[PDB]
C-alpha cells in the first residue's frame, strides 16, 4: 500500500493510513490514536523537581530504505518542514536503491585520568604489563554483561601533553545494547586504585567518554542524475552544486556549522523518538567533525561522471541504545522501536546515520535550487531593474514584466528598460 | 520563602509551592495544574506528517541568580539527576553572589558562497565599495525589522580557499528578539543577482550560518572554597581538582566531548522549555570549541589563591529567540517565558549560558568526589584487597572491615591482610 497523499492527509486519515500499514499491534496502535503520553508520575520517577511535562509534535518519515530493508522512521521536531524534507529525501534514495550502510565497530571507552605521575614512561609500561588483570578485573566489577556476552576487550595507556602532563587509561568495552554509563564508570571506580599504585599516581576522574570513536556507524547513497531532476541535463547541474555544496562545507567552519546542524534537525528527531541521549550523540559528532584540525562538514557529496550518479557518504559515531529508562518508560519511546521492528542497536545506528544523510541531501538540494517562491521573485527582479539602472518610477514597471517571464537575468531587465525608455 | 524541600516534597506539594512563591499569573499557575501540553492541531500546524505528540518531563532549577537578579528556570530534560545537579550548583553560586553576565555582541550572520570568479581580489574590492547599496538593498528587502529598529549592519568578503575557491560574502543583522532565518535568507536572495555581477561569477548559496560569533555571551562565577566544602582544607583540594578537570578538557578530545555534553545537558533543558531551536545552538557552541584547531572544553575553571576563590568562566554563541512559532504556539513554552520574567533575549542568553556553567560545575565537582556509593566502596575495597596479596578467601573478610573504616587505602589493607595471616 502506498503512502502517496500521507502529508495532505489529515490527523485521522494519517492514523488510518498507518493501520493499514499493518506496522504497529493492535494495542501499540490504540496507544497512538488516543496520543498516550509519559505521565507526571512516570516523568516524576525519571528528573527531579518535577511539575508536569512537555510536548513536542510526532511524526512519520516513511520509506527509508537501509540495507534492502524499508523503515517507517518515527520523528520528534518543532521545526517546520524538517519532516517533510527527510521524507522528501527518503523517496528520492529509495528509488535510488536506498542506503548502503556498516558499523565499523560497536564498543565504549572509559577513560582515567592521571597527574602526579613522576615517571609517565615507567607508569606505561606498568600498566600495559598487566594489561590482563586489569581487564579481569574490570569484567569482574559488572558481571551481567560479560554473561550477556558483552566486557571490557581492550586497555591503552597515552601520555597527554599540558599544563600539567596527564597520563590517560583508557578502557575499551562491549556493553552491547545499552549506552554503558553505569557499566564503565563502575569498571573505572574498581581500577582507579590499581592504577594509581601501578602508576604511582593520582586519579582525577573515572568517566565514560562521548567521543565514540569505537562505534563509528557509515552510510552511504548512490542517485542517478535523473532522479534528481527529468530535465534534459539539469540533473547534473544540481548533482554538480551539491558536490560544490559539500566542498563549501570542508572550507568554511560558517558554512560547516549550518551543514551539521541541519543532519541533527533529523538525528536528533529520531534520538528522541527513540528515547536516545541526543547531547551524547551531538557532542561526539561535532567533535568529528573537528578532527583534521579544523571544523568541517560531517558528510560527501561527490560526482561519479562515467555512471552519472550523486554519491552521498557519511560516517558518525553512532554509540545508541535499545535499553535505556526512557527507552521502558515512555510509552511512545516503546512503540517508536515496535514501529521500527525492534531493531538491535547497531541496527537503529545504520538508520539514524541514514536519516541524517537524507536530511542533508534535502537541505542541500533545496539549498542550490534556483526556483523560489514568488515573494523573492518579487524581490530578485527589483534587484536586477536596479541594476540594470532604472529609477524610481521605473522599479514597479519592470517588475511587473520580468515577474510574468518564466526565467530571467540582468540582460532580460536590461532589455526591458531600453523598450520603456 | 525558602525552597528547601522541594525535591523530596511530591508533585502536588511542588505546585502548591510554586503557587506560594507568586511566579505565575492565575491563568498560567491553571494551565500549569492541568499539566496542559501543545495539542494534536498546534503540533499538525507545527510539522508535517503528524500521527501524535511527544512527552517529556518539566522541571524546576530555582535560585539562579544572575547580575543580581534571581530566576526559577524551567528545564526540559528526560536525563536522571540532571535537574538535581543544576539546583544543587545554582544553590551554591548563589551563595557565592550568583553569576556575572555580558553580551558581547547579539547579531545574525548570513552567507553567500560565489565560484567561477576569475578575478577574486578585483570582485572582493568591488563589492566592498558597493558596501552601503548592499546593506540598503538588504534592508529594503525586509523592511519590518528596520521599523523595529534592526537590520543589515555591515557586510564583508572573503577568499576562502579549497577545491575549488569560493568568493564569500557574510552579512552582519540585528535581528532584535528573532533568531532570523528567514529575515536572513530573505535579505540574501535579494543580494544574490547583484553579488554575482559585481564579482562576474555564481552563487551557490545564500543562507545564515549557525556559527554565531556576533552573537557570543560570556557567564562567570566566583566560589569561596568554604562553600565547596566546610571541612578544614578539603574545598582547597576540591577547587585544585576543579581546575585540573578543566585543564584535562583544554588537553583531550575525548574528555572535551564529555565535559561540553555535560554543559549541554543543561543548556538543551531551557531550550526546549523556551522554544528554541537546539540543534543550532548545539552546533555554533561546539564549532566555537574547536576554533583554536583543536575541540577542546567550551568552559574554564582557575584557582585564585590569594582570595581562596574557584573562577569559573564560559563564551558561547546564543542567538536564541524570545518570538517564534514554538513560543508562539506551544502552551508550556509561552509559561517558561512568563515564568522568567519574560527576558529580552539577550537576558535570556546570559541565563542559558550561566546555566550551563552551573550544569559543568555540578559534573566536575562530583566528578572529582572521593565520596562514593557503598556498592563502589565494596569494589573498590575488593580491588585493594587483590593488590595487598589477598587470595580468593582472603577477599572477604578483608573487604568486611575496609568498609568499616571511614576511609582507606593500600596501606590499610596491606595492615588488615598482614594482621588476618
Ligand atoms: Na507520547
Ligand atoms: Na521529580
Ligand atoms: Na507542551
Ligand atoms: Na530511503
Ligand atoms: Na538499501
Ligand atoms: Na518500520
Ligand atoms: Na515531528
Ligand atoms: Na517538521
Ligand atoms: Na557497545
Ligand atoms: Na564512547
Ligand atoms: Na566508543
Ligand atoms: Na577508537
Ligand atoms: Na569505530
Ligand atoms: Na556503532
Ligand atoms: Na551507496
Ligand atoms: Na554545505
Ligand atoms: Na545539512
Ligand atoms: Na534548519
Ligand atoms: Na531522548
Ligand atoms: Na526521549
Ligand atoms: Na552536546
Ligand atoms: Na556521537
Ligand atoms: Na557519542
Ligand atoms: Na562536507
Ligand atoms: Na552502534
Ligand atoms: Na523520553
Ligand atoms: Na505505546
Ligand atoms: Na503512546
Ligand atoms: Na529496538
Ligand atoms: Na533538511
Ligand atoms: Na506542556
Ligand atoms: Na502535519
Ligand atoms: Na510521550
Ligand atoms: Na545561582
Ligand atoms: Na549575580
Ligand atoms: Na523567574
Ligand atoms: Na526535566
Ligand atoms: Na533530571
Ligand atoms: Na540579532
Ligand atoms: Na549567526
Ligand atoms: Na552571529
Ligand atoms: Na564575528
Ligand atoms: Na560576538
Ligand atoms: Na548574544
Ligand atoms: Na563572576
Ligand atoms: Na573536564
Ligand atoms: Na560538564
Ligand atoms: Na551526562
Ligand atoms: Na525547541
Ligand atoms: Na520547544
Ligand atoms: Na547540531
Ligand atoms: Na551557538
Ligand atoms: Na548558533
Ligand atoms: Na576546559
Ligand atoms: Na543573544
Ligand atoms: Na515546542
Ligand atoms: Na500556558
Ligand atoms: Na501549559
Ligand atoms: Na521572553
Ligand atoms: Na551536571
Amino acid at each position: 500500500i502506498s503512502w502517496n497523499g500521507f502529508s495532505k492527509k489529515s490527523y485521522q486519515e494519517r492514523l488510518e493510513l498507518l493501520k493499514a500499514q499493518a506496522l504497529l499491534s493492535p494495542e501499540r496502535q490504540a496507544s497512538l490514536e488516543k496520543d498516550e503520553q509519559m505521565s507526571v508520575t512516570v516523568a516524576d520517577q525519571l528528573s527531579e523537581n518535577v511539575v508536569g511535562t512537555f510536548s513536542l509534535p510526532y511524526s512519520l518519515v516513511p520509506e527509508v530504505l537501509v540495507n534492502g530493508q524499508e523503515y517507517t522512521v518515527p520523528y520528534v521536531t518543532e521545526e517546520p518542514s524538517v519532516v517533510a524534507a527527510a521524507s522528501y529525501a527518503s523517496k528520492i534514495i529509495k528509488r535510488a536503491g536506498g542506503f548502503t550502510t556498516q558499523v565499523h565497530q560497536r564498543q565504549m571507552i572509559g577513560q582515567v585520568a592521571l597527574y602526579q605521575v613522576a615517571n609517565p614512561k615507567l607508569a606505561q609500561e606498568k600498566i600495559a604489563s598487566k594489561k590482563a588483570e586489569l581487564l579481569e578485573l574490570a569484567n569482574q566489577a559488572y558481571p551481567s554483561i560479560v554473561k550477556r556476552g558483552g566486557g571490557a576487550r581492550d586497555l591503552h595507556v597515552e601520555q597527554i601533553k599540558g599544563e600539567p602532563d596527564f597520563l590517560v587509561v583508557y578502557i575499551h568495552v562491549d556493553t552491547q545494547e545499552a549506552m554503558g554509563a553505569n557499566m564503565l564508570n563502575t569498571m573505572l571506580e574498581a581500577l582507579k586504585p590499581v592504577l594509581e599504585e601501578l602508576s604511582q599516581g593520582q586519579s582525577l576522574m573515572g568517566i565514560l567518554s562521548n567521543y565514540a570513536t569505537d562505534s563509528l556507524v557509515t552510510a552511504s547513497c548512490r542517485i542517478a542524475f535523473r532522479y534528481l531532476s527529468r530535465q534534459k541535463d539539469q540533473g547534473r547541474e544540481i548533482a554538480e552544486k551539491i558536490a560544490l555544496a559539500s566542498q563549501f562545507a570542508q572550507a568554511d567552519p560558517y558554512r560547516a556549522a549550518t551543514h551539521n546542524k541541519g543532519i541533527f534537525n533529523g538525528i536528533d528527531a529520531i534520538l528522541i523518538a527513540t528515547g536516545n541521549d541526543w547531547r551524547a550523540i551531538e557532542a561526539g559528532a561535532h567533535a568529528f567533525a573537528s578532527r583534521d584540525g579544523r571544523y568541517q562538514g560531517l558528510s560527501c557529496w561527490t560526482l561519479d561522471l562515467e555512471r552519472e550518479e550523486l554519491v552521498g557518504e557519511m560516517t558518525l559515531p553512532m554509540p545508541v541504545a535499545t535499553k535505556g529508562s526512557s527507552i521502558g518508560l515512555n510509552p511512545r519511546v516503546a512503540l517508536s522501536h515496535d514501529l521500527l521492528g525492534n531493531p538491535s542497536a547497531r541496527e537503529l545506528a545504520q538508520i539514524i546515520v541514514s536519516i541524517g544523510l537524507a536530511q542533508n541531501f534535502a537541505a542541500l538540494k533545496a539549498l542550490v535550487s534556483t526556483g523560489i517562491q514568488q515573494g523573492h521573485m518579487k524581490l530578485q527582479a527589483k534587484s536586477l531593474a536596479l541594476l540594470a539602472g532604472a529609477s524610481e518610477s521605473e522599479v514597479a514597471p519592470l517588475v511587473e514584466r520580468l515577474i510574468s517571464d518564466k526565467t530571467f537575468n540582468l540582460e532580460t531587465a536590461q532589455r526591458y528598460l531600453e523598450n520603456l525608455r
